[PDB]
């Protein structure tokens, strides 16, 4: 134990969105991917969920009082 950390012990649900699906969602959320944060395909972002250059990921955060926080990340080169 006490090897490594990452802010939160557990992890959220990462889903892969199509540039189209992620497009509506992002804007549906009141934002665009250009605004949101984008992790390079060289970064673990791609290694994770086998994302490819041009794929947005859907991450949901569960909190007390039915509080769900969603954040989209676009895989960019």
């Amino acid at each position: 134990m006490k090897r490594e950390i990452l802010k939160h012990q557990l992890v959220p649900e990462h889903v892969i969105l199509n540039e189209s699906e992620a497009k509506r969602v992002l804007k549906e959320l009141d934002a665009h991917p250009e605004q949101l944060p984008k992790i390079k395909t060289t970064d673990p972002v791609a290694k994770a969920i086998g994302a490819k250059r041009g794929d947005i990921v859907k991450i949901i955060r569960k909190s007390p009082t039915a509080e769900e926080f969603v954040t989209y990340r676009l895989v960019q080169d």
